[PDB]
């Protein structure tokens, strides 16, 4: 679990979004496993504004932040997991390192902010939903 608070915006991971979410949709896109609503409190996140590869992630299931090196968000294949069958998610970054479904919403962030948050896993990858093209998260 885990979330981004930036504005008066939550990013979510779409499939762990709830009825509240939904109720307060801004934007989602199941392509990308991402959600956004609308909040009554301003966020303390800033979401990076950048082209890093490299960066440090929360992983929940060993309760520990580690460095990684991740690729350019990209449409990649993802196997079937406990929340998705086997697709395509777009706008996704890899990293090696370890990843359980209730790893999701773990945050990625580099020297400038949030990059995304953890999306896929399994296989010995991470990956991470990108987040630094939504521009408008950080306005209105
Ligand atoms: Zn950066």
């Amino acid at each position: 679990s885990g979330a981004i608070y930036v504005g008066n915006y939550r990013v979510v991971n779409r499939h762990l979004a709830t009825h509240n979410d939904w109720a307060n949709l801004v934007w989602e896109d199941s392509s990308r496993d991402l959600l956004v609503s609308s909040t009554t409190a301003q966020g303390c996140d800033t979401i990076a504004r950048c082209d890093c590869q490299t960066g440090v992630y929360y992983c929940s299931s060993r309760r520990k932040h580690y460095p990684v090196s991740f690729s350019k968000p990209s449409l990649i294949f993802v196997e079937a997991s406990e929340y998705y069958p086997a697709r395509y998610q777009s706008h996704l970054m890899l990293a090696v390192g370890h990843s359980e479904p209730g790893d999701c919403g773990g945050i990625l962030r580099c020297q400038h902010g949030v990059v995304g948050i953890v999306s896929t896993g399994g296989n010995g990858l991470v990956g991470f939903a990108d987040v630094r093209d939504l521009l408008w998260l950080d306005e209105e």
